[PDB]
Parts: C-alpha cells; structure tokens; sequence
DNA sequence: CCCTGTTAGCACAGGCTGCCCTAATTTTAGTGG
DNA sequence: CACTAAAATTAGGGCAGCCTGTGCTAACAGGGC
C-alpha cells in the first residue's frame, strides 16, 4: 500500500520539514494512519540502518545517507507530478496520488529523461521546488 | 524487489501462455529467479485466494478472476513501456526493466490517458499486442 | 503482575460497590496502583467490549456481562481463599494475595468441585460471602424467616 | 492466553529435554500453536534475558538461569496436578489443561504446603517426577545405584 | 546425473493490540466571597 | 462569579507479544537420459 515502507517514512519526515512541522513519530503515526508501536519499530530499523536518528529530544533527524535517499524520492515525486500534468494530463486532482506510488520506482536514468523531456523544469506543477536536481545530473 | 509478488506470478504465467511455454512452477522460479520452495508457497497462496489452480499435470491454469488480473498487468507494463519510449526517449535496452516495476503501480486513470497521448497504441515498442484494452474503457 | 487486568478492573469496581464507594476511574487509580491516564484508556477497552459503560455524570456501571464475569471472579477468589486455608494451610497473611493472581486462572470445572471437597462453604475464611453459587449451578436459594 | 509467555516456552523447552526430542523453534510453534516469527521474536527476547541460548544448529539451550526458572515451573504445574486429583477431583482429562494455567500463579509457599498436604509426593498422577524439589527445599538429593 | 517437486526449518519486513508511564493541561464540582 | 481540589484528558511515548507475506537452504522423492 505504502508500495515502500522505508521511502515513505523518509518522504513523509520531508514533508514535515518542508511543512515546518516539527518530526515525531507521533507525525508519521498520523499522517500513514498506522499504529503508534509500528512507526517506533519502523524507524528503529531505519536507525539500525544508519537512515536517521531518534534524538534525546524524540526529534527525527536524517543522517547523511538517509537525506540523500529521502531527496531522490521527493525528487521522482515531483518528477512524476510533472510529467502527469503537462504531458499525460491527468487530472490536477489526482496527480499527488498517483505519483505517491510512482516516487518508489522510477530509476535516474527516466528521471533524467524527464529533466529533458520536460524542459529543465525546476518545480512541481504546484509551486513546490524540486531537490537536488544538481546531483541528478 | 518484484514489488508485487501476486501480480508478477499473474503476468509470468500470461507471459508463458502467450509464448505457449507449458505453464509449471519450475517455469516461473526460472525467471523470477526464485527458489522452488518459494514459489510454490506463493502458488498455494494464489490457489488459495481463487487466482489460479495446480491441475492434475500440475499445470498452472489461471481462474476467470486471475485471467482478468493478469491482463489488467501486462497492459500497464506494455502502455508503459510505450510511454517510456515515444514519449520519455529512455534507451531501448531499459525499457524493459523500468516499465516492469511500473506495471505495479499505474491506474486504470493514467491507462486511458496513455490511449489517448499515445494516439491509440495496439503494441508495445518491441512489437507485442496489449490486451485489455476493450475491458479498459 | 495483574494477571488479568480487565477482570482485576472488574473486581475492583465490585469490591468497591460492597464497601458502598462510588466507583471511579479515580479508586481504581488508587486501588490498582496505575496512572489515571492509563486507567481510562484501559476502561475504554472495557467500554468498547461491553463490559461496562461510563455514565454521564462519570460513573463507572457494569454490564450484564461485566457484572457475571465480575461475581465470577469473586467467587472463584473466595473459593480459592477457602481452599488455601482450610485444606492447604497456607499462613493469613498471604491467602488473599495468592486468591488474588489464583481468581484469574480456575475454570468453572474446578470451582464446582472445590464446593464439594470444602464441604459447600458460603462465605471466604474472612467471612465474605461467596456469590455466584447459584449460577455456577451447585446451589439453589432457600428463604428462610 | 498461555499466562505468561516466557515461561510458557521455558516449560516447553523442559518437557522436550524430558521427552528426548530436539528442541527447535519449530517445536514451540507446533505445541503452543504459535506462528514461527513469533516464537522466533520471543526466543530472541530470552536470549537477550539470559534465559536461554540459540546453538550454532538452532538447538535451544537453557542457561542456568532459564533452567532454574523452568524447573520452578514444572514444580509447580505437576505439584497442581496431584492436587486436582488427590484432593480436588477434576476429571483427568482436564487436569493438565488446568495445571498449564495454574503452574504461573503457585508462590513456593503454597508449594510447600502442598509437599506436606500431598504427603510428599514426587510424582504427578501422570507418573511424570516432580523436579526441583530439593530446591524448593523440602527434600534432599541421595543417591541410589 | 537432471527436472520437478515436497517437507521441515529458518530469515526479515511490516503490520497489529494490550497495557503500562510522565507531563502538561483541562475540565468538572463544590466552597466561599 | 472566583478559586481550587479532585478527575480526567491530551500528547507522546515504553515494552510484550500476536499475526501474514515473501524470501532462503537442505534433504529427499521419483521419473528419466
Ligand atoms: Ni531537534
Ligand atoms: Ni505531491
Ligand atoms: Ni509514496
Ligand atoms: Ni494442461
Ligand atoms: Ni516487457
Ligand atoms: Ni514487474
Ligand atoms: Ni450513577
Ligand atoms: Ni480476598
Ligand atoms: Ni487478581
Ligand atoms: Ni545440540
Ligand atoms: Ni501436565
Ligand atoms: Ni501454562
């Protein structure tokens, strides 16, 4: 459903910053509607796997790695966000849903294939920026 | 990895049926590459939730409701693949791959736009017909 | 430590109604040593399985069926209290507690059976009176004036 | 449902040393009827506990610890079983299923009081030695050749 | 040997509920001003 | 009303202990070049 569970969480603390809101767990707990002790033992794992951090504080804070991975997937969102509207019209409404799943499998290389196709495009067909597209290259 | 086991054991055994492969198990751990034991665990689970049925050559047969699933599949992966290369310019040695992780996530939605933008396609790129398209709509 | 916590609750809100205290999420705070909050979160399990409902002016009533599980508790507790002392000798001091993690564990089998070998007790070795014989079914009642 | 888990696995473990049969995961899962993650999750848990060890090829081994406990279980379960049938009467074929609840809440007091009440016993009515009871304290190890 | 499969025993990811906590805040009820 | 003590809630956790899906090897069974 969530088609990756690890990207999603990774996204979704994205979302958070972006939204200014502060990242807890309790956060993620709404926002996938999942149980409170699901997203502790999920970030434990992203943890264990050097993706982030839970601080003293309970704030979760992307490591290196996990920053990086969580940028290539807001980046094929808002790729994918893009290429629905301006090419195969989808309709505005459902472009997000769509691209929520489509985020989790497009490779770099149609990433790319879309930075040209599309016309250099720097932002979702909402005004939202697209990141890191210097190190997409 | 398949991202969705179900739907690729359904279009592995329409890939079999279309290339008039007989259709054993031994045929789908070959190109998933999986293991024996895997598979057939994975085949009893379908058995069990009505998608397919072990004969008494233990030929693998698709249910009405299986068949229909299937189909639903290899659309998507072939209209994706015919996106991937009209429209998107991604190499022909990858379109393959990609549109085979994309097959498990595109809505019906993004399918009859595809028809549309793709001015009525019959055939994937590399020359196969896509089925389903009378059901589609 | 508990054992079970849903009919500890329960018990508990029937020790309360014997002792004549309005019973609160509050008493059970205090009785069972938890948190109020974790004392109304676990009552709305209970709320929610129908085992009671908490009244408008926030008092705490039992179902039909939060009320025969919780006389079978009782029962099961003071049967369990007579067998400890009467036929296993065990020291005052520690029966009630035992009876307490004991009530959680007897089936119906064995409390019928234990009226027979303890020679049909009505009341615990403190004096409380056994509930329930009836409908265990080992009893009928006998008015007498 | 098993009362309490850990010792649930502990006993189980115990009765497949008494049966001879080799103690795999595998095991647990069939006589508790348990998935297989879940017992795996659990065993991972009294590992880390000290309760037990996870051998090379997945043969489970009690520490000291874990056997200890495990010994104060079985004790127990079979000490409640004579009890049912010796004084209680519960039909056989519900003393086990009985005792299984009840070896979770026995304190030693009431098993040495039981020791004495049943005349020191040192089986179950099963014919199955009661273990454990030296440490108990009620009795003292000598040996027969 | 090979092909094809089963049976027995695992791995881990990714879902869930029950039942316990602090802290901070808020609400409900009654005394007294 | 005002003010407070008891009562309860909101907010964010903890840990134990259930589950199914989907992946693996080993060991073997039986039919066959
Ligand atoms: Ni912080
Ligand atoms: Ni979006
Ligand atoms: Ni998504
Ligand atoms: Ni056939
Ligand atoms: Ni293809
Ligand atoms: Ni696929
Ligand atoms: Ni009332
Ligand atoms: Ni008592
Ligand atoms: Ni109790
Ligand atoms: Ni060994
Ligand atoms: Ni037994
Ligand atoms: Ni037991």
């Amino acid at each position: 459903e969530l088609v990756d569970t690890t990207e999603m969480y990774l996204r979704t603390i994205y979302d958070l910053e972006e939204e200014g809101v502060t990242p807890l767990r309790a956060r993620i707990a709404e926002r996938l509607d999942q149980s409170g002790p699901t997203v502790s033992q999920t970030v434990s794992r992203m943890e264990r796997d050097g993706l982030l951090r839970v601080a003293g504080d309970r704030h979760l804070e992307l490591t290196e790695k996990g920053r990086a991975l969580a940028i290539a997937v807001m980046r094929k969102h808002r790729l994918a966000e893009r290429l629905l509207v301006d090419v195969i019209g989808l309709p505005w409404e459902e472009v997000h849903a769509e691209a929520c799943r489509w985020e989790h499998v497009m490779s770099e290389d149609v990433e790319r294939r879309l930075v040209k196709v599309l016309n250099n495009p720097t932002t979702s067909p909402f005004g939202n920026p697209i990141p890191g597209l210097v190190e997409l290259g």
